[PDB]
């Protein structure tokens, strides 16, 4: 399985965030609703290099399950392959990649600067499926890894955050806090 460590590397990369998507400090986790909107902040401390790569991968929390490749419920699955649990929408350069070895799937964008008039860069991701979805995630926890890579693939930094697909984010954020 992919490692989920916190490495904020060279650049001090780290995650930023923000009802459709609400983001959970507490928790470190975000709520968000299928197919919607789901803005990630990446912040760095200084420029990386030219041609950086950042990469979003799902995997299971629980580390019984981690082994378990996350991908979209069977009724879900019937540029993106259909397949793929996470998207990104708003980017004119995605790559939707399956692992030879692994399975596992990931997509990935060109790393940019912030616009002007912005501190951070910000990715729209949309989660293709829900977190109860049978046959899928069955209701068990997941996580999205960030990576920053460099052009020849290497590791730069890395960052993650428990999402849950549910129809009512708010709701739900404030009963798994209240928990
Ligand atoms: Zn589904």
């Amino acid at each position: 399985v992919p490692s989920q460590k916190t490495y904020q590397g060279s650049y001090g990369f780290r995650l930023g965030f923000l009802v459709t998507c609400t983001y959970s400090p507490a928790l470190n986790k975000m709520f968000c609703q299928l197919a919607k909107t789901c803005p990630v902040q990446l912040w760095v401390d200084s420029t990386p290099p030219p041609g950086t790569r950042v990469r979003a991968m799902a995997i299971y929390k629980q580390s019984q399950h981690m082994t378990e490749v996350v991908r979209r419920c069977p009724h879900h699955e019937r540029l993106a392959p259909p397949q793929h649990l996470i998207r990104v929408e708003g980017n004119l350069r995605v790559e939707y990649l399956d692992d030879r070895n692994t399975f596992r799937h990931s997509v990935v964008v060109p790393y940019e600067p912030p616009e002007v008039g912005s501190d951070c860069t910000t990715i729209h991701y949309n989660y293709m499926c829900n977190s109860s979805c049978m046959g899928g995630m069955n209701r068990s926890p997941i996580l999205t890894i960030i990576t920053l890579e460099d052009s020849s693939g290497n590791l730069l930094g890395r960052n993650s955050f428990e999402v849950r697909v549910c129809a009512c984010p708010g709701r739900d954020r404030r009963t798994e806090e209240e928990n």
